[PDB]
């Protein structure tokens, strides 16, 4: 079916739960667009250009994956990617709650655009970029949590 | 009874999960205070005046609605407004629980004031000032979600 | 106003829980139908002829209340007592989700039926009439939970 | 592509919403299996060949919809079907929650049949076959949650 | 300290989530009650005298396990047993709602003991004993959620 | 066993709700570790020094109370304060869901300190350190929540 799903998030840092989830949806379909939302208004850790080196690097082993950024309207550059396909991970039912309000909010704005929602292993189902930044600014172990290309840079952006 | 209902929150804008509460309530109850929160701390989009003006002119049609501003408790604004119903919008779990929350802190703070849980139409069910903010200032089509007056102030504010 | 609110359920037996939403509802309301259902509860220990009985002596001290048995679908009976608000009681996160399904479905039955959450005291708010037949069945006390006349009833039910 | 796609449950009956969930379905895979479960529901109103007879007329309309019985263990049958796609609908938390134990213990049966969690339209967000059973059997209308062959079916059991 | 805690359950069949929360209980307290209630479970697939053998079995290797039936309420046999400790698990949400009921129904009932929330390891939860005997009744693989023991009566009692 | 619990929290001013969960660890552990976190970037209303002082006063009457500050990562904290034992309280979902992922998180980062949950009266199940600046800060009588101690530091702080 040709089919073309995009995967988007802040990505501030990529994490394994992210990897997780990026690897399920490429043995699902065709190609898969990782696309980083730029959100300055956030103050994230890493820059736009940042975000996107670390996740091409962390998902260099997957054939059929393609990092790019954004800054429009997510509906809008899923439309402008031909994708049709709209991964979401579930983890907690406060995501899960949220989650509902963007699929139909974005099935308003995109109808043909579907939301799947793919689950992570067990292993990742209680990380987050945020609470992964919030241990590693403590100085706790994080390296279990993050691809090394991604754990090594962590630690230098909190290193100053 | 010559009920008296209240109907806060910063309404930042007034959405049509707003008016659909309100025109609920008002079928309900003799005279409906729809009360707007200043609440400069949280920088709204919209002043005080400006929300109270949209609210005014969206809830125009439904002649047992007063439209107020207040920067008090909302408790004492009630108590000082003859108010004995205290009307929330019932959405999804996580405003449920902080919900709970605020309805046992108001009971302790005016017993008197009955917490009224009305469930809007499922079409404004996933809706949120907050979210429709968010999709039009990444230039999405909030049209569908807001009263035309709303609709055409967001734009304007969001112009610059 | 002139309002006829319906406040139905199996009321297997009716608990201090119940007699404080209906309280609230007599605050607010002129005339409220407190609707048993001649169908089994999940148990259902108590019948018809007796859950009534109980109901009314509990309620005997509120002037605006009518016990009132009924068989048919709910909102069938709501439809013919000329009710327009239709009372529930909302505890918790497990009840709010089904009682939003059943709000949902209510309104696509009789949408002149208003649905309306009431929140019981924190006293109240972790009983259910299934909790007090469990602890009671199993020789625990929960005289603090009923009224009195249920509380000799339900002495009278288990000895027998 | 070729992806085979599982979409399994009792169906007792199908409903609009079963309906909206396998065309989503059939938009994003080349192949959809409706598996019917032998297994009799909470209920169970139908008996399987009424169920199958019913979810493929109700389904006619889409050429790579194949409706099958089954009686093992899911993800055996999934197994055996070349499945590597589960669909599954998801309406709320209480849904979620225990969608998420199913889907992990799939996953340890069957790690080659990947869970995907689709959302329905809103207009089928607060429907079961549990609940369109209940207000049926108690005679409320359930027409519009229902493809036409159903409710005629629906109508004939309730009649005798 | 000298803590007397009671970990009660139908246990039918003890899982290994079971035997991880009684050996978390077992590294804080000096002596825990393994309570097997004598009341059938939803199934209930194993005898009383089958679960108690089968926990004594899957905790001999635990010095400070004490496994008893039970078929009193459960605060009752808490209480003639001198335990001022009760351990739970809580592995989701729906958990979660459901204990916390029931931890405020205990505490009524008995003040003098405390009820206690454990986490399993991430590997059991998502499983439960309902959901093991529904797996394994259907012919599917639940060796890994067992005790050997377990594993071997559950095969034995499904094989007749 | 001479067991040491540790209790974390920011305790942005310590609460009714706090106090019942230190007085049930208490009458659990044999020390009882109450640790202040600094969080200077969440922008606390009290300082360190402040919380601290307040908290020592109003657990004062708890002979096996150490309170102590902390800037470290909660983990090494309690390790070096040689706890085996972390303390939380459990009130709504949303908490809940946050804790079980710092549960998970802390057990990755140190397996031997288990995470014990307590649950507090339903006199301070709806309450929280910021609701109760919240309505202060507006106001609103928050004597009933707080220590006394505590309460008057709250006013002064307000008064500017
Ligand atoms: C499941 O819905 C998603 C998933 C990931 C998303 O990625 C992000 C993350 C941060 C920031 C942005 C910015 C650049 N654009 C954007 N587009 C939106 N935004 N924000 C909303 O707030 C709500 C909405 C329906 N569409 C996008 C956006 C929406
Ligand atoms: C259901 O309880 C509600 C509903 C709507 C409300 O409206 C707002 C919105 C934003 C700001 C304010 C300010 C001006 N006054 C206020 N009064 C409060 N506030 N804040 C709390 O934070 C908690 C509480 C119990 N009472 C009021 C307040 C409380
Ligand atoms: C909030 O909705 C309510 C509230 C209380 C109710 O009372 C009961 C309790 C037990 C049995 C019945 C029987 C006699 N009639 C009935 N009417 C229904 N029923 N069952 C459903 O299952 C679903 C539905 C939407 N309407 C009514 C019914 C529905
Ligand atoms: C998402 O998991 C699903 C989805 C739909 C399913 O369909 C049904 C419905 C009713 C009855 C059955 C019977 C025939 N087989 C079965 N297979 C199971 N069963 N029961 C469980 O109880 C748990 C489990 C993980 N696998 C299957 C089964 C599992
Ligand atoms: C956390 O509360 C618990 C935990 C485990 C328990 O074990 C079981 C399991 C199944 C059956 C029983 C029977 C024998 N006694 C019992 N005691 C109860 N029961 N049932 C209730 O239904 C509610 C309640 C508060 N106390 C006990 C009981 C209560
Ligand atoms: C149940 O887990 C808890 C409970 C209470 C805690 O106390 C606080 C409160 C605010 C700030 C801090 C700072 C000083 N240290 C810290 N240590 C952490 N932090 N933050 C996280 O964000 C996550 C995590 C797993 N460990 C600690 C921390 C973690």
């Amino acid at each position: 079916m040709q089919k073309r799903a995009i995967y988007p998030g802040t990505f501030d840092p990529i994490t394994n739960g992210h990897i997780d989830i990026v690897t399920r949806a490429t043995q699902m379909f065709d190609h898969v667009i990782l696309a980083i939302a730029a959100s300055p208004s956030k103050k994230p850790m890493f820059t736009l250009e940042e975000r996107v080196a670390l996740a091409q690097q962390a998902t260099a082993h997957l054939g059929n994956v393609e990092v790019v950024g954004f800054s429009d309207l997510m509906a809008n550059f899923a439309r402008n990617q031909h994708a049709t396909v709209l991964i979401r991970g579930l983890r907690a039912v406060a995501d899960f709650e949220y989650e509902m309000q963007l699929a139909h909010m974005n099935r308003h704005l995109m109808p043909e655009l579907e939301s799947v929602f793919l689950m992570p292993s067990k292993e990742w189902s209680f990380i987050s970029s945020s609470l992964v930044k919030e241990v590693a600014r403590h100085q706790g172990d994080v390296t279990h949590f993050l691809p090394e290309n991604v754990h090594q840079a962590l630690m230098a952006k909190l290193a100053v």
